[PDB]
RNA sequence: GUAGGACCAUG
DNA sequence: CCATGGTCCTA
């Protein structure tokens, strides 16, 4: 539970061995969990150990490097194309196709909720808040501190219509902000209520979809490589 | 827990004759094994008494209904669609389509394992085992009072990834009997595996499919009105 | 605010 | 066999 002392500089000696242009970012979100010890996840090691950062620093920027959308590797039930085709007239011709669509479906779905943090991400830490990458930080996506030496840290999903478990109060720190970009129940966006912090006026639905459309584009790009 | 009230085969019989004299031996049946297993009971009106075995009446005959496949309620994220277009190529004048057809794919997903059920109440509930229709047992589908006097009582499932639980231990007979239809991981399916139990003989995955069918070709001319 | 089912991942 | 996580949907 609780860190180590010199949590910093094992900090920063940790990621300066894996990625020294992530260190600064690295050694705040160690700072940020020495304070709100109970928002560290499980990784092993055990947490606030020295070698619990060390592996945390691999985690944190494994986080960042690009992830490839997947569909399942699971074999379908052949008894949905027959529901399908019998009950939702989908045409014999087409189960095949409808069969695979499904599937790619599942895998976007499935990457929907990294495209966003990315996206807010390349928004935001140029302003200074922070993308706690990896999973080394329970139930905060984002943090930031201030001015007035306060922590401000913001979660985010993409749906409204996902149960919120999994979250312990922070201790040192203003609430948690939380946020959702769709609602399950109506057409339209959230960004309107995106959270009050820096860089927030360059976020919108339109640039989700441009930074989408790029950073896939890019990715099959390097899908031979 | 709760406690099953001293003349509850009666009120069930009582209960059941006015919702549907046919099923109120099968009902009573169930309500005996929950006497003697009042933790099986699902929550619905307190578990045990008089008022709710006579809403579980009106539960179990509403379980025995045709239920109809349904997609979602809800509005398809349109991000799904660029992640399908921009990584999988799904060409843009296909993407209406893939996304129609996920929607009726989970449709038909969501209703595979309560035309499983269907299937076998139909072979086995004419050896004794009942289908425990509505939502009334936690966890077990089919039970049974053997010669011997002791329940027996199984569980099926669609596929072999479930989460295993929700189910408090047995009071008075064998452990729940577990089986699942298909693999996630590889081809084919698990009725050699089925239970030993009369009728287990005459189930099997070309019977399974000829009972979708017929059954869908009945809701449909039932929709149709 | 609370339960349920499906599907897919990791150890 | 165990036990964790995420997405989706329903009531």
């Amino acid at each position: 539970s609780k860190f180590i002392q010199n949590a910093a500089e094992i900090a920063k000696k940790a990621m300066d061995s894996v990625d020294p242009s992530l260190s600064e970012k690295f050694t705040i979100v160690i700072r940020f969990l020495t304070d709100n010890p109970d928002a560290a996840s499980a990784l092993r090691s055990i947490v606030g150990t020295e070698e619990y950062i060390i592996a945390s620093a691999t985690n944190f920027k494994k986080g960042r490097d690009p992830r490839t959308p997947l569909p399942p590797s699971t074999i379908p039930d052949e008894m949905v194309s027959v529901i399908l085709n019998k009950y939702f007239e989908v045409p014999s011709e087409e189960l095949e196709k409808a069969e695979e669509w499904h599937r790619l479906s599942m895998g976007a779905e499935n990457i929907v909720g990294d495209l966003l943090e990315r996206y807010i991400a390349e928004v935001i830490e140029p302003h200074g808040w922070i993308w706690c990458s990896g999973s080394m930080v329970r139930a905060v996506d984002f943090i930031y501190c201030d001015s007035e030496n306060v922590w401000q840290s913001l979660q985010v999903k993409n749906r409204d219509n996902t149960e919120n478990s999994s979250s312990a109060a922070i201790r040192h720190g203003t609430p948690i902000k939380k946020w959702f970009r769709t609602f399950s129940k109506k057409r339209g966006d959230n960004w309107d209520k995106f959270p009050s912090l820096e860089g927030k006026e360059n976020l919108s639905e339109k640039g989700f979809k441009l930074y989408v459309e790029k950073y896939l584009s890019a990715l099959r790009a390097i899908k031979a490589l």
